[PDB]
């Protein structure tokens, strides 16, 4: 097996592969082992863990050596970029599969994490056992963009939740509530709210029994004013309130919160 | 049996009234318009003719209003009747408003307790929900059993603002999370992934408890080592999220606002630090 890209994810992936008995070949620009991107010729599938797909085009003028190779791109980027990368690779005679690794670096050895895969079905199966060294696998289809669609959707919720968490902690600190005291309350049931919200969105109808945008908007005003009074930055909660206001402007006052999705949807 | 009075009959008040009736309390209510109370009167509630009369009924006084300013208006005729009463204000507002409301009430000889009810209306009465309380300790104890009819209780201290601090902190995370969830769903719909398919992944994909604990610990510490995860990478990750949304034609205001915080981190020189260090950009002076 060969691996290019030695950020934290790549180092962790390399270590798991070594510990599992694979004959690993790596190339990196830094000193920190193949002499050139040579690495493609080592014979294994080629794992990429780069910051973006644009890096793949730079790092690789070895395009002739792609013929007959299998590229497993485990770095994240847009679905469009992933589809373009696949087409480029296949144009030089390689097979291509996209991975969306749903774990931080320290989780890479573990049993509790998974990764999405999509692209070349045969190439995925040939390397499934190798990929299971890193995380459990979940192949979604032959469209090389699809694993990235899933990945980016989940990361969207993730980062929005985490920045909200930080803001909540900033309010706690500003109001004299210790981080150790508030943390268990922040941690402890979103599953229930998610399920009901998904159901309502699936339906098409957003009845205002259970919650109403006019009251939700007032609730969010109090959050923002509480942050202001405490002297904490209010950009994030204002952006959240901004969606509610848009709902009100659209005439949604008596509808449930879920109807706001129609303000975010594509045409 | 035991008497209780309630003012404010929006959804939350209506739910609270029903629970109290079902638990055998002698309830008295007052409202600006007579219609919303006839319903509870049919179920055995006394309806008072004025706010003053409602205060006199003899129980603790529960408030479930839209904001604390409303308390000053509806009780305008009735300040003299506050002497010796206990106010349990279960409506949400700012900590500063809650402190002011308590001081005013105490100035007219009442005791005051603040509630932050962590349940939607339909959950009132259930076993799985709780509420924060703060303010007058004795008054909380005297009415604890009554309050446990509505939700489990969690008394935090004598500062009448404190329960609202907790409440607002939690709602801050709650709404930010929920709007993110909606945005995620919009991307799913735009990209042709069915809501039923993506939903279990959104619910189960990342165990947030673990990330929260580690983030809190790091913030408690005071430094933010990038030796496993770093703001330059986190920023790039967020760029891909926003570009994915753009490509799909979905509204991008929310993910931009999230990205904006990472860019501020970069501008401040935080590229090599962990994500938690962004808290110092949000902190009070």
């Amino acid at each position: 097996v060969t691996l290019i890209g030695l950020g934290p994810m790549g180092q962790a992936m390399a270590g798991a592969l070594l510990e599992a008995g694979y004959e690993l070949t790596v190339w990196n620009r830094t000193k920190a082992v193949a002499d050139s991107p040579e690495a493609l010729r080592a014979g294994g599938p080629v794992l990429l863990s780069l910051t973006e797909h644009a890096v793949m085009y730079r790092v690789l003028g070895a395009e002739s050596d792609l013929k007959g190779r299998t590229i497993l791109n485990l770095g994240s980027d847009t679905p469009a970029a992933s589809r373009a990368a696949a087409a480029w690779a296949e144009g030089h005679g390689a097979r291509y599969v996209t991975g969306g690794v749903m774990s931080p670096a320290p989780g890479i050895g573990s049993s509790s994490v998974f990764s999405f895969y999509s692209g070349d079905r045969a190439a995925f199966e040939e390397n499934k056992a190798l990929l299971e060294v890193l995380t459990a696998t979940d192949f979604r289809g032959e469209d090389p963009g699809l694993a990235q669609v899933y990945y980016q959707i989940l990361l969207d919720l993730f980062w929005t939740t985490m920045t909200g968490y930080l803001h909540a902690l900033a309010v706690a600190r500003a109001e004299g509530v210790p981080v150790g005291t508030i943390t268990p309350y922040l941690i402890e049931d979103m599953a229930m709210f998610f399920e009901g919200t998904s159901a309502a969105v699936a339906e098409g109808r957003f009845p205002g029994d259970e919650d109403r945008i006019s009251m939700d908007a007032a609730s969010m005003e109090h959050v923002v004013q509480t942050s202001r009074d405490a002297g904490v930055d209010t950009a994030l909660p204002e952006a959240v309130l901004s969606l509610f206001r848009r709902g009100l402007d659209a005439g949604f006052a008596e509808s449930s919160f879920a109807r706001l999705v129609t303000l975010m949807d594509a045409e």
